């Protein structure tokens, strides 16, 4: 929980869900800096998990390219379905 | 592309698939001691892209839980929806 | 160079700072049944990445199956390679199982 | 003790001898147009890598776009974040794009 995005945003997370836990136990209104600031991070962090299954599947997808004719028209030639969720981000 | 059974098999599978690309260029019965080898190496590859999966979403939602017994019944409670693929297998 | 980076460093302290005073004050107050306890990390971490573990190999035997059941239609290597390059398949799995 | 794995780091060997064997004929037969070229492993990965990082920025364009959406529902840290944990999010890309 200390140097990617995924590890960074899924820790914060947890401290909040874990927050509000523990208020029960015992809510704010929204800056507008702090909506940015969750917002942009958050997407990051998702962007991440994009970004390894955007790699993954784009090199089993070009594992028949033999020529580099061959890999740049398949690759160009590719649309890919990704999934990203919050509940993905890995610890660590 | 050497340690990981995510990074064997995936790097088994782009051979096979550069090697079938290289052979159109210039096909085998499969022995049953094969198919059980790709079989269980493809299953454990699988398997552990589940694995991470699994991890991730059970820390996301035990978050809430504060307590030990508060997280043995979520935990319990629990049944997850796991998707993984073939193309999904890390390079790297 | 990211400032958004930087502040969820401080944003993940400030948020154990405040959630150990909070630990505090319901455990002093007396909201923590004797008979339960509030989790350390340690403890916590035991408990999920031995139940994680648990998931996973259920997950697994549930998995080859299925992998099992697709590679009975391939009799070369070729056909199975191109059979597990698409194939996804989808697991649920309980601690129960 | 893994058998299976070990079989694999001979079948990783076999597929490469008989890979570089099968390039050998393609090239030395002249089915590989003098226009182009087979894929060196350092060239390939070069353009895989940089192809990807292009995807990758657009699915995270994509991303952050929803991700927007959502948190126009939410006014407090509460809200945004019961919101977001559950957000799961489909996106589409291409180099096109």
């Amino acid at each position: 929980p200390d140097k990617t995005y995924e590890e960074m945003v899924k820790e914060v997370e947890r401290l909040k869900l874990e927050n509000k836990t523990l208020k029960q136990k015992v809510d704010s209104i929204l800056t507008a800096a702090k909506r940015e600031s969750i917002i942009v991070s958050s997407s990051r962090a998702l962007g991440a998990v994009a970004m390894r299954k955007i790699e993954a599947k784009v090199r089993s997808r070009a594992a028949k390219a033999v020529t580099e004719q061959e890999l740049t028209s398949l690759l160009q030639s590719l649309t890919l379905r990704v999934d990203v969720s919050m509940e993905e981000l890995e610890h660590h």
